[PDB]
């Protein structure tokens, strides 16, 4: 419980001033994130993997409190509230069409951002405590193996405090990312 808290603590504030990247739960596949807004975050993607860029990962958020203003908000309203709390807090990730007005390095492709909000795990804790969402990236590297386990990353860099641990049952990939802009199934039949 407070070792817990202190967990999320330090890796708020350890990437805040150290500027990287750091393990990261998720709801399939072991994973790392960040600190959204921030050069590192482009930096270090444009670094080693150069290409995705454009693409732009996918960010978890804890509050709404960001996706009210990172959306237009004719999109969400009361009923969009109570649905998305009353069908799941979001197993699935949805393209929204940004404000034209914000930057565009964010994405650079195309006008629309892909986002995710989890209610749930410790991701809250670690959002929650920095007050703000953790950008989302897969766990692999240049060439270096991945992290299947909090014990990986230790055994790896001896992390075991900026780092979430934990476990998940196992799935294939039930989770996506689909546009928010319709927000049809992939079933046409």
């Amino acid at each position: 419980n407070n070792n817990l808290q202190r967990d999320a603590i330090a890796a708020a504030i350890d990437v805040l001033n150290e500027e990287r990247v750091i393990a990261y739960p998720t709801e399939a596949v072991f994973g790392v994130g960040c600190d959204p807004d921030s050069e590192t975050a482009v930096m270090r993607l444009l670094e080693l993997k150069q290409r995705p860029v454009d693409k732009g990962l996918i960010l978890i958020a804890a509050n709404y409190e960001q996706l009210k203003p990172y959306i237009d908000d004719t999109m969400l309203t009361d009923v969009q509230r109570e649905t998305i709390f009353s069908r799941w807090p979001g197993p699935v990730t949805f393209v929204f069409p940004a404000p034209a007005t914000t930057p565009r390095w964010l994405t650079g492709r195309f006008d629309s951002l892909a986002v995710r909000v989890t209610d749930h795990p410790l991701v809250v804790a670690l959002c929650q405590a920095y007050g703000k969402p953790l950008v989302s990236t897969s766990a692999n590297l240049s060439g270096l193996p991945p992290c299947r386990t909090v014990d990986e990353v230790r055994a790896q860099f001896g992390a075991a405090f900026p780092v979430v641990p934990g476990e998940t049952g196992g799935r294939l990939n039930p989770s996506e990312i689909r546009d928010a802009l319709t927000g049809e199934l992939f079933r046409q039949g």
